[PDB]
């Protein structure tokens, strides 16, 4: 263990989920960050509801994509977000079914990492916890990733098409990286995660759309 951190070993990360056919990566990413702050603030965490966000964040497009900051704003204005148990994931948008009795967390706003600043993202991951981020995950090599530290210069930092969650950082075999939680199931990548090159010119745009909720 070098100059690094891995929140999976600290109870700040819930099990890896599978968004299914639905383009809800942004909802899983948002919930992931919210869950981390729930643990930081209260000492306990709980699977929050991605469906709640898919069905109720009108500024977003449901299974057609969306932004994490919009989700954080919703939780704030809504005065809460339901737990997974109270508002189960069905993988398809349905009418907003938010129920305050199932509230499991709330937030008072959010902060965005300065665009392209990986040092700032590193500081946020160390001082805040899991951070919602967006990347270019369109490359076939990204999708079939299995191990090691992913680095492909063909990645387009101007084409963020998938939202994920930075749950740590460190170094493998001399290769600095970010520990990334995806939402394509535990069967994807390495147990649901991917190690992405860190301090390599903001590879794949990892620090271009990073944010976290405030509690
Ligand atoms: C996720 N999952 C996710 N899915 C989509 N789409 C739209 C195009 N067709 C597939 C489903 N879109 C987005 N948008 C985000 C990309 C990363 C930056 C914030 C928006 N996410």
């Amino acid at each position: 263990a070098p100059d690094s951190v891995d929140y999976r070993k600290k109870g700040y990360v819930t099990p890896v989920k599978n968004q299914g056919q639905c383009g809800s990566c942004w909802a899983f990413s948002s919930v992931g960050a919210l869950e981390g702050q729930l643990k930081k603030k209260t000492g306990k965490l709980l699977n929050l509801s991605p469906q709640n966000l898919v069905d109720c964040v009108s500024e977003n497009d449901g299974c057609g994509g969306g932004y994490m900051t919009n989700a954080f704003q919703y939780v704030q204005k809504n005065r809460g977000i339901d737990s997974e148990d109270a508002y189960p994931y069905v993988g398809q948008e349905e009418s907003c079914m938010y129920n305050p009795t199932g509230k499991a967390a709330k937030c008072r706003g959010y902060r965005e990492i300065p665009e392209g600043n990986e040092k700032a993202l590193k500081r946020a991951v160390a001082r805040v916890g899991p951070v919602s981020v967006a990347i270019d995950a369109s490359l076939t090599s990204f999708q079939f990733y299995s191990k090691g530290v992913y680095y492909d210069e063909s990645c387009n930092s101007d084409n963020l098409n998938h939202a994920v969650l930075a749950v740590g950082y460190g170094i493998q075999k001399g290769n600095k990286h970010w520990i990334i939680k995806n939402s394509w199931g535990e069967n994807w990548g390495n147990k649901g995660y991917i190690l992405m090159a860190r301090n390599k010119n903001n590879a794949c745009g990892i620090a271009n759309l990073a944010s976290f909720p405030k509690m």
